[PDB]
């Protein structure tokens, strides 16, 4: 060969009380089990930690394995989770046409992600997969990439009904995002704790709900019909939201809790202001290049977003086409 390489491939349920240490050029493949419970530290180098229903080493053309379609991961009482490599969690049983009985609960005191953290969850067309997924370290520091994808039992993106609720943060936690979040497929990302830093969040067909009172430094990009929704009272900061428009890739939207009273858009500043009947005004930076006459506003029950909250919804009837702002 020439270089070092370690592969640990470990089948079945695991109750892990020792530290999880993955070296550089090393892969630790926990697979097959229905119950995973970790309670000590994680030190992931420039290698891969994989926890999933199918082995990391299985492929598109692999025969099914006789494991239950059930996947429960708990990380709790862990003091430190440090990821410098790839950390993948996947609940999908290949070629199963039932939803996994699945829960993911990630509650380490500290989670520092310097590499890639990816969660892959199954959706099934015609079914309604709604697994439990809570990512709420007391302290979450993302210097790398946090991907959440909902895929079919063969690995294509799932875009159907049953938006999977993914709780990110909690009322006491602190999240700093300094690089990238990307949520792909039928995901309702519930941002339930404070987020600060300087980062991008890509919503590829997904919905993100800003439910907390601190959401700063985060630029949001709406792709393939993704939507930004805010349920908390207006933020002091003007959130940047790119991609509002209508194309054949979908209709993206921006929505604020309540019922619409009015809106104003300044084509020389890029700021749109949405005012609700209760008198709350939400300000967002959507870019210059929009024609005020082509905005559309509606009230929604929430059902279009698989929410129970009423929303005042802003859309735009032509494609996203940003321009540089000019006062003129
Ligand atoms: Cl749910
Ligand atoms: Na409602």
């Amino acid at each position: 060969r020439g270089s070092d390489q370690t592969v640990r491939s470990v089948a079945g349920d695991q109750r892990v009380t020792d530290p999880v240490i993955v070296g550089d050029n090393s892969i630790l493949d926990y697979y097959g089990g229905s119950n995973y419970d970790f309670s000590n530290n994680f030190e992931i180098g420039r290698g891969t930690l994989y926890i999933g229903k199918e082995s990391y080493f299985s492929s598109f053309q692999s025969a099914p394995t006789d494991v239950p379609n059930s996947f429960h991961l708990l990380i709790k009482n862990t003091n430190n989770l440090q990821n410098n490599g790839q950390f993948i969690i996947e609940n999908i049983k290949r070629h199963a046409n039932q939803c996994s009985n699945s829960s993911i609960q990630v509650f380490p005191i500290n989670f520092q992600n310097d590499g890639e953290f990816e969660i892959i969850s199954g959706g099934v067309e015609g079914r309604c997969c709604l697994p439990t997924s809570v990512i709420a370290p007391q302290n979450f520091l993302n210097n790398g990439k946090f991907y959440y994808k909902v895929l079919t039992d063969t690995g294509s993106i799932y875009s159907g009904s049953c938006m999977q609720n993914v709780d990110i943060g909690a009322s006491t936690t602190t999240t700093v995002n300094n690089n990238l979040w990307e949520f792909t497929g039928s995901i309702n990302a519930q941002i339930n704790g404070a987020v600060s830093g300087a980062a991008q969040i890509n919503l590829d067909g997904s919905n993100m709900f800003v439910n907390a009172n601190t959401f700063s430094g985060q630029v949001v990009n709406l792709i393939n019909g993704g939507s930004f929704l805010q349920t908390s009272d207006p933020l002091s900061n003007i959130v940047v939201i790119n991609g509002l428009g209508t194309s054949d890739t979908g209709v993206t939207s921006i929505a604020v809790k309540g019922k619409g009273k009015s809106f104003t858009y300044n084509p020389s500043s890029g700021i749109v202001k949405l005012t609700t009947v209760e008198g709350k005004t939400y300000a967002y930076q959507i870019g210059c290049g929009y024609n005020t006459k082509k905005f559309i506003t509606n009230n929604d029950s929430g059902a279009s977003y698989e929410s129970a909250d009423n929303f005042f919804v802003l859309t735009y009837s032509e494609p996203y086409s940003p321009q540089t702002c000019q006062l003129e």
